[PDB]
């Protein structure tokens, strides 16, 4: 679980968001796991406009934040689930790091602020839902 709260907004995995998320939806994109709902208090988080590839995690599973290198924003094939068929998730980050079903939601962070949120993992890999391309968070 985990969300980002940037101005009027709450950022969170597709896969987990509730009732009042889709009631009060903005925009949503399976392919990236990604779902924006509106909210009523402001938020604070930066997020990060970079091309960083470090940056640190949080891990639930751990109750530890880590330091990671991760790829850039690609196309990654990804398995079946209650969720999603077999398929390719797009704007998605690869890191070598512990991660297990329910770090979901965990916030990436480089110097610059919120790079994006835990989604994927498995193997001693973990991966994480790009956010810096949504340019309209900010405004
Ligand atoms: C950190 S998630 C993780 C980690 C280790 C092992 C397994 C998982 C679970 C996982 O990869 N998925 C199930 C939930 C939806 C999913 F996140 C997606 N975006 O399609 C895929
Ligand atoms: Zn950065």
């Amino acid at each position: 679980s985990g969300a980002i709260y940037v101005g009027n907004y709450r950022v969170v995995n597709r896969h987990l968001a509730t009732h009042n998320d889709w009631a009060n939806l903005v925009w949503e994109d399976s392919s990236r796991d990604l779902l924006v709902s509106s909210t009523t208090a402001q938020g604070c988080d930066t997020i990060a406009r970079c091309d960083c590839q470090t940056g640190v995690y949080y891990c639930s599973s751990r109750r530890k934040h880590y330091p990671v290198s991760f790829s850039k924003p690609s196309l990654i094939f990804v398995e079946a689930s209650e969720y999603y068929p077999a398929r390719y998730q797009s704007h998605l980050m690869l890191a070598v790091g512990h991660s297990e079903p329910g770090d979901c939601g965990g916030i990436l962070r480089c110097q610059h602020g919120v790079v994006g949120i835990v989604s994927t993992g498995g193997n001693g890999l973990v991966g994480f839902a790009d956010v810096r391309d949504l340019l309209w968070l900010d405004e």
